[PDB]
């Protein structure tokens, strides 16, 4: 496997989004992963509708819109629904709404998704290198995460109890300090212009490899 990977260099990552006061991190993580597969399949980079997931991948998928959800069940909704609309056609409003999905605005489909084995950072590395960005849950419930500005994030009090959905779009090292390159959905003012480099091969730091999954088309 390559020592470092950055899917942004491969044109498979869209602009960083701002979820606002709506807890739709799970929806942003899911569309983010599917956006890369869509680019790999069609050659086009298009932001997909996180709102579509918030409003439609609801109770039947164990999700609660702005109150939380799962990337895996979000992928299953897209599969069952036979599509997800473009973000342009179904914009994000940072609030729960009645489902407004319309197949006339479909921008992607999904045929399946894969959940990686719990806590295996080596397996996660292989997936990021060979398949594409991977949706993951992390424990972001610590002040240091909110205050992160730059460098490799390491929090001694981090746990494997995850609560925030994000997207691993690469991996590498900062002068030896290995990290996972993570796209967040807290806007471009968060961390490294929307990204955070989280400690890699540090005993499943913040549970980054606890629940990884990626979709395919
Ligand atoms: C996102 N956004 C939400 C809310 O995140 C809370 C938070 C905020 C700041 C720092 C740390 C955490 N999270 C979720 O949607 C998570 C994602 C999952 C992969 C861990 N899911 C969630 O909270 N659920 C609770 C309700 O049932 C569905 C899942």
């Amino acid at each position: 496997l390559p020592d470092s990977v950055d899917w942004r260099e491969k044109g498979c990552v869209t602009e960083v989004k701002y979820q606002g006061s709506c807890g739709a991190c799970w929806a942003f993580s899911a569309v983010g992963a599917l956006e890369a597969q869509l680019k790999l399949k069609t050659g086009k980079l298009v932001s997909l509708s996180a709102q579509n997931l918030v409003d439609c991948s609801t109770e039947k998928y164990g999700n609660k819109g702005c109150n939380g959800g799962f990337m895996t069940t979000a992928f299953q909704y897209i599969i069952d629904n036979k599509g997800i609309d473009s973000d342009a056609s179904y914009p994000y409003k940072a609030m729960d709404q009645k489902c407004q999905y319309d197949s006339k605005y479909r921008a992607a489909t999904c045929s399946k998704y894969t959940e990686l084995p719990y806590g295996r950072e080596d397996v996660l590395k292989e997936a990021v290198a060979n398949k594409g960005p991977v949706s993951v849950g992390v424990d972001a419930r610590h002040p240091s995460f909110f205050l992160y500005r730059s460098g490799v994030y390491y929090e001694p009090s981090c746990t494997q109890n995850v609560n925030h959905g994000v997207l691993v779009v690469g991996y590498g090292d900062l002068n030896g300090k290995e990290y996972w390159l993570v796209k967040n959905s807290w806007g471009h003012n968060f961390g490294e212009e929307g990204y955070i480099r989280m400690a890699r091969n540090k005993g499943n730091h913040c549970g980054i490899a606890s629940f990884p999954s990626y979709p395919e088309i």
